């Protein structure tokens, strides 16, 4: 039906540092269970794209994922989530507000 | 303003990689233009930022750079070009033509 375009933030930082990242909260799990969950349905794989990026600004609630064009923001996600979030999201268009940590701008943007 | 969230591939591949990568194609110059004009615009920082990204699958139109919530692609960005996208998208709201390769989904989708 519409394009769906999923980032999830992979950006790495040393064991002790102040911030943490969402790498060391397991993003690089996260990011590929969205691979494998969307190459496995043909009606996912050709309108869904997922991206790892680089910090988005939120590494206190990560692993943060972001969902375009929706503008939905996720955090503390957990690989054995991607499941539903491609279900009832990605597929039913429904945001799983137990994970939703921001809609339309960055948290603690104004 | 409103609210853009603008994305670089800043992807890079060792030299034999026959794709190259953007940042071979100078994608990071491209980013930090981006970034040096959100530091040195009055108000763009209030309603945009700017995220690296890894491979957005449209390598040979890099450096690539998606603008959402719009969902406009633009391909073959240079450093020069981040200005007026800045001023003619960014803040005026209209696309700057001569560089998008697609809108609302990915480009060859
Ligand atoms: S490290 Fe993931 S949002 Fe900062
Ligand atoms: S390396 Fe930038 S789109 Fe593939």
């Amino acid at each position: 039906a519409e394009f769906k375009h999923v980032f999830v933030c992979v950006q790495d930082r040393p064991p002790g540092h102040p911030q943490g990242s969402c790498a060391q909260r397991g993003s690089r799990e996260v990011f590929q269970a969205f691979m494998e969950k969307i190459q496995t349905d043909p009606q996912l794989f050709m309108t869904t794209v997922i991206t790892p990026t680089g910090c988005m600004n939120a590494c206190m609630m990560g692993p943060v994922v972001v969902v375009y064009p929706d503008g939905v923001w996720y955090g503390q996600v957990k690989p054995e989530d991607v499941d539903e979030i491609v279900e009832k999201h990605l597929k039913g268009g429904e945001p799983v507000e137990r994970l939703v940590i921001s809609k339309g701008k960055p948290p603690g943007m104004f």
